[PDB]
């Protein structure tokens, strides 16, 4: 019953992309990026939402360290337990760590819960994109082919299920026969497909991409 292709896009639920640089925070945008979508359902409105509040206020109480990497769901946890967080207007980015500077006056979304899917579960990952949104995984894009990658769907024989980079699964769909998942990057526009990565889907959890995902919601209250 659930769609063939999805593309969140087409809903207008998924920001610009945006460039991560030397600060290894793949963990905040990715989950920025879920909460963006869900923040757009709600209330209408595409807000990008501060990564660097995540860098700089989700921490060592979250498992998290900033420019040197994180998690999605510790992320989602420090917004539940702060009550909000700011837009990326009001906190910008800057690929550093830095003292939190978190103001409430400027809190433009807040989080209700978040949900883990089952590792490897393709099915179950495609079900939540279809029914739910964008959802926040991490892939091994410890390759040169990642880094490299121009178009089309990709496939890297020497990926394992071993995530290391936070993305955005933002959709799924197929080319010439290739099933694939519709990836939002951090890495700017020049990245891939205009900062985007279609990566081989149902080829037994390829590079990760179903090892670890997680989604947020902002509940009516
Ligand atoms: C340095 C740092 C602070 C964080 C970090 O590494 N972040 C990368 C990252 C990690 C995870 C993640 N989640 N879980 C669930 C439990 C998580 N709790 C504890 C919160 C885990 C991981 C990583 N992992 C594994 O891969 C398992 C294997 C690791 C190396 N061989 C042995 C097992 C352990 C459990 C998910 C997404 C991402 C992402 F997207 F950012 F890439």
């Amino acid at each position: 019953i659930l769609p063939d292709s999805v593309d969140w896009r087409e809903k207008g639920c998924v920001t610009e992309v945006k460039y991560q640089g030397s600060c290894g925070a793949s963990w905040a945008f990715s989950a920025v990026g879920a909460l963006e979508a869900q923040l757009k359902l709600k209330t209408g409105k595409l807000v990008s939402l501060s990564a660097q509040n995540l860098v700089d206020c989700s921490t060592e109480k979250y498992g998290n360290k900033g420019c040197n990497g994180g998690f999605m769901t510790t992320a989602f946890q420090y917004i539940i337990d702060n009550k909000g967080i700011d837009s990326d207007a009001s906190y910008p980015y800057k690929a550093m760590d830095q003292k939190c500077q978190y103001d409430s006056k400027y809190r433009a979304a807040t989080c209700s819960k978040y949900t883990e899917l089952p590792y490897g579960r393709e099915d179950v990952l495609k079900e939540a994109v279809a029914n739910k949104g964008p959802v926040s995984v991490g892939v091994d894009a410890r390759h040169p082919s990642f880094f490299l990658y121009r178009s089309g769907v990709y496939y890297e024989p020497s990926c394992t299920q071993n995530v290391n980079h936070g993305v955005l699964v933002v959709g799924y769909g197929d080319l010439n026969g290739k099933e694939y998942w519709l990836v939002k990057n951090s890495w700017g526009h020049n990245f891939g497909e205009e900062g985007y990565i279609r990566m081989a889907r149902n080829k037994g959890n390829h590079c990760g991409i179903a090892s670890f995902p997680s989604y947020p919601e902002i509940l009516q209250g």
